[PDB]
DNA sequence: CCTGT
DNA sequence: CCTGT
């Protein structure tokens, strides 16, 4: 087993490109209304979970419910990309708002495996520059993750370790 | 600053080159008796820290020393370089043994650096290969050692960065 | 997907 | 320093 430690108080930052299978990861080790997700967000906004134009709205709604939430004692998991550093400052500014801790859940695969995942998709398929892109973003990102202030940081390298996950929540 | 948290009963693992500053670090934040070095081990058996010679025989003391610890439910930090997979994996087996959380806290300085300090010890010298030797090493090992049983892994990326570390023990 | 070309 | 092959 890969068992993953996080406090009762947790930000829990999902980190991995499309196709990477947060938001399935998110569903399996966690109760729906923990997860708050950004494309969920794009919805709320807009009718439509992947139009991407109303980001910036659908952002602005996830970060004032994760406000509330982490205000509220509750533990959240944040359901995006977060490759980009920009994407992570605010949520590591606002867990520290309320004395919460931030915590890394990095979906380090290879980019082949995204992109076969994207291309079996059902549902919404990006373009392989999407993920090609992620990906990239998401390694350049590994090595200071600690350092931006996340306080547990977790990488997972493989299919395999991210199928063995266990969250073990510290009461 | 560089919060690291660890649980009360926590086996701690440096991992560094020699001149990483692993043993400065173990005294800055530790009792003297939950620090128990390889050298001082070497010392123990042989009257020489530095006699390679004797590194089996203390090591063994070293683990023996470890378990006491653990089976009495004592935080232990262990003082080697421990950039050999070989060498962190009797203390995981160990840590396992008496129900343990194994944490790594990694050194990860420019051979330069270590390069530098040890050539400005007054104690007791390595030669220049040691050093590179030791640093590829370690650099190899940081990827693998959530998956090798660490449970909480904290990489230090500089100088600055180590000595901004503070331990946050939890009960 | 925090928004191609 | 878990001993350069
Ligand atoms: N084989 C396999 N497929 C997965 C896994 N997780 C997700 N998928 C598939 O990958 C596609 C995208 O998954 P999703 O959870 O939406 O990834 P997200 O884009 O990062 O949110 C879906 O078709 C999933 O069924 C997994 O662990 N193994
Ligand atoms: N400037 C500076 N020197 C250090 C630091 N830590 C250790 N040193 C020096 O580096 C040399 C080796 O440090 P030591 O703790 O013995 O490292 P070890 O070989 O990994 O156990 C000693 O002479 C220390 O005085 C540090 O944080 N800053
Ligand atoms: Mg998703
Ligand atoms: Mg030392």
């Amino acid at each position: 087993s890969m068992k993953l430690t996080i406090p009762e108080l947790s930000l829990v930052v999902l980190i991995g490109s499309s196709g990477s299978g947060k938001s399935t990861f998110a569903k399996k080790h966690f109760k729906p209304t923990e997860v708050i997700s950004s494309n969920f967000c794009r919805g709320l906004v807009s009718d439509d979970e992947n139009d991407q134009t109303v980001t910036g709205a659908a952002f602005d709604v996830l970060h004032y419910i994760v406000s509330k939430r982490l205000q509220l004692g509750k533990l959240t998991v944040v359901d995006a990309t977060n490759v980009q550093e920009s994407a992570r400052k605010p949520l590591i500014e606002i867990a520290k708002d309320y004395h919460c801790f931030p915590v890394a859940v990095v979906f380090n695969l290879p980019e082949k495996v995204c992109q076969e995942r994207n291309k079996n998709r059902t549902d919404r398929q990006v373009e392989e520059y999407v993920i090609r892109k992620h990906t990239q973003q998401m390694k350049k990102s590994i090595k200071g993750l600690q350092r931006e202030g996340f306080r547990y940081v977790y990488i997972l390298n493989s299919p395999e370790e991210v199928e063995e996950v266990v969250f073990e929540r510290q009461p």
